[PDB]
Protein backbone atom coordinates (compact mmCIF):
# COMPACT_ATOMS: atom_id res chain seq x y z
CA UNK A 1 0.00 0.00 0.00
CA UNK A 2 1.38 2.77 1.35
CA UNK A 3 4.30 3.39 3.34
CA UNK A 4 6.24 6.66 4.09
CA UNK A 5 9.06 7.75 6.91
CA UNK A 6 8.11 10.90 8.94
CA UNK A 7 10.27 13.52 7.86
CA UNK A 8 11.38 13.85 10.94
CA UNK A 9 13.03 10.87 10.64
CA UNK A 10 14.44 12.39 7.11
CA UNK A 11 17.29 14.22 6.08
CA UNK A 12 15.58 18.06 5.18
CA UNK A 13 18.85 18.69 2.96
CA UNK A 14 18.81 15.49 0.80
CA UNK A 15 15.16 14.43 1.69
CA UNK A 16 15.87 10.89 1.87
CA UNK A 17 16.53 8.24 4.81
CA UNK A 18 20.26 7.90 6.15
CA UNK A 19 21.80 6.96 9.89
CA UNK A 20 23.61 9.86 10.41
CA UNK A 21 21.60 12.84 12.68
CA UNK A 22 23.50 15.86 13.90
CA UNK A 23 22.22 18.93 15.02
CA UNK A 24 23.26 22.63 14.48
CA UNK A 25 23.08 25.17 16.62
CA UNK A 26 20.53 26.27 15.57
CA UNK A 27 18.76 23.09 16.34
CA UNK A 28 17.77 22.43 12.68
CA UNK A 29 18.55 18.76 12.17
CA UNK A 30 20.74 17.19 8.91
CA UNK A 31 22.92 14.87 7.62
CA UNK A 32 26.55 14.52 9.23
CA UNK A 33 27.74 13.81 5.52
CA UNK A 34 26.27 17.38 4.05
CA UNK A 35 27.56 19.24 7.09
CA UNK A 36 31.02 18.01 6.61
CA UNK A 37 30.88 19.55 3.05
CA UNK A 38 29.40 22.40 4.07
CA UNK A 39 32.12 23.48 6.76
CA UNK A 40 35.07 21.82 4.07
CA UNK A 41 33.43 23.93 1.50
CA UNK A 42 34.10 26.96 4.06
CA UNK A 43 30.85 27.82 4.10
CA UNK A 44 29.67 29.74 7.41
CA UNK A 45 26.66 30.11 6.88
CA UNK A 46 22.80 28.64 6.94
CA UNK A 47 22.24 27.25 3.46
CA UNK A 48 18.27 27.04 4.47
CA UNK A 49 17.96 30.53 5.13
CA UNK A 50 21.30 32.29 3.79
CA UNK A 51 21.86 33.75 7.31
CA UNK A 52 25.29 34.17 8.51
CA UNK A 53 26.46 31.46 11.08
CA UNK A 54 29.05 32.24 14.15
CA UNK A 55 29.11 29.45 15.49
CA UNK A 56 28.73 25.65 14.95
CA UNK A 57 28.73 21.82 16.92
CA UNK A 58 28.71 18.70 16.49
CA UNK A 59 25.75 17.55 18.69
CA UNK A 60 24.97 14.08 17.74
CA UNK A 61 21.08 13.50 17.78
CA UNK A 62 19.62 11.68 20.87
CA UNK A 63 16.00 11.48 21.42
CA UNK A 64 16.07 11.28 17.16
CA UNK A 65 18.02 8.33 17.21
CA UNK A 66 15.63 6.06 20.34
CA UNK A 67 12.92 7.46 18.53
CA UNK A 68 13.23 6.19 15.09
CA UNK A 69 14.37 3.11 16.86
CA UNK A 70 11.29 2.25 18.32
CA UNK A 71 9.62 3.43 14.57
CA UNK A 72 11.57 0.49 13.51
CA UNK A 73 10.32 -1.62 15.83
CA UNK A 74 6.62 -1.02 15.73
CA UNK A 75 6.83 -1.83 11.50
CA UNK A 76 8.95 -4.74 12.45
CA UNK A 77 11.47 -3.95 9.89
CA UNK A 78 15.66 -2.89 9.68
CA UNK A 79 16.90 0.35 8.65
CA UNK A 80 17.79 0.05 4.47
CA UNK B 1 -6.67 6.38 24.86
CA UNK B 2 -3.37 6.02 26.45
CA UNK B 3 -2.95 8.69 29.59
CA UNK B 4 1.15 7.89 29.59
CA UNK B 5 3.34 9.80 26.71
CA UNK B 6 6.98 8.32 26.17
CA UNK B 7 9.63 8.91 28.33
CA UNK B 8 11.45 10.30 24.87
CA UNK B 9 8.55 13.76 25.59
CA UNK B 10 9.05 13.36 29.29
CA UNK B 11 11.66 15.42 30.90
CA UNK B 12 14.38 12.95 31.72
CA UNK B 13 15.12 14.97 35.07
CA UNK B 14 11.86 15.43 36.76
CA UNK B 15 10.13 12.92 34.75
CA UNK B 16 7.36 15.19 33.66
CA UNK B 17 5.40 16.60 31.22
CA UNK B 18 6.69 19.25 29.88
CA UNK B 19 7.14 21.67 26.26
CA UNK B 20 10.42 23.02 26.60
CA UNK B 21 13.32 20.72 26.04
CA UNK B 22 16.75 21.67 25.29
CA UNK B 23 20.05 20.27 24.71
CA UNK B 24 23.43 20.06 26.16
CA UNK B 25 27.36 19.72 24.83
CA UNK B 26 27.27 16.19 25.79
CA UNK B 27 24.01 15.43 23.73
CA UNK B 28 21.31 15.30 27.04
CA UNK B 29 18.00 16.60 26.91
CA UNK B 30 17.09 18.56 29.85
CA UNK B 31 14.07 20.75 30.33
CA UNK B 32 15.02 24.75 30.16
CA UNK B 33 12.96 25.41 33.64
CA UNK B 34 15.87 22.96 35.24
CA UNK B 35 18.41 23.85 33.72
CA UNK B 36 18.03 27.90 34.28
CA UNK B 37 18.14 27.02 37.62
CA UNK B 38 21.01 25.47 37.41
CA UNK B 39 23.01 28.73 35.36
CA UNK B 40 21.49 30.62 38.40
CA UNK B 41 22.78 28.66 40.64
CA UNK B 42 26.19 28.95 39.56
CA UNK B 43 26.48 24.98 38.95
CA UNK B 44 29.91 23.61 37.20
CA UNK B 45 28.85 20.37 37.07
CA UNK B 46 26.55 17.80 35.27
CA UNK B 47 23.52 16.72 37.64
CA UNK B 48 23.68 13.41 36.61
CA UNK B 49 27.20 12.53 36.53
CA UNK B 50 27.87 15.62 39.10
CA UNK B 51 31.31 15.55 37.08
CA UNK B 52 32.86 19.18 35.80
CA UNK B 53 31.33 21.20 32.57
CA UNK B 54 34.31 23.09 30.87
CA UNK B 55 31.61 24.21 28.40
CA UNK B 56 27.52 23.96 27.70
CA UNK B 57 25.43 24.68 24.66
CA UNK B 58 22.12 25.97 24.61
CA UNK B 59 19.68 24.52 21.74
CA UNK B 60 16.01 25.16 21.62
CA UNK B 61 13.93 21.96 20.92
CA UNK B 62 13.39 21.14 17.24
CA UNK B 63 11.88 17.68 16.44
CA UNK B 64 10.41 17.07 19.50
CA UNK B 65 7.55 19.39 18.51
CA UNK B 66 6.33 18.03 15.43
CA UNK B 67 6.27 14.93 17.12
CA UNK B 68 4.41 16.03 20.33
CA UNK B 69 1.45 17.92 17.67
CA UNK B 70 1.61 14.60 15.74
CA UNK B 71 1.13 12.67 19.27
CA UNK B 72 -1.46 14.87 20.66
CA UNK B 73 -3.58 14.35 17.06
CA UNK B 74 -3.31 10.51 17.13
CA UNK B 75 -4.74 10.42 20.36
CA UNK B 76 -7.32 13.21 20.03
CA UNK B 77 -6.15 14.63 23.27
CA UNK B 78 -5.02 18.12 24.56
CA UNK B 79 -1.66 18.87 25.24
CA UNK B 80 -1.56 20.43 28.79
Amino acid sequence: GAMIIPDEFRCPIDLELMQDPVIVSSGQTYERSCIQKWLDSGHKTCPKTQQPLSHTSLTPNFVLKSLISQWCEANGIELP
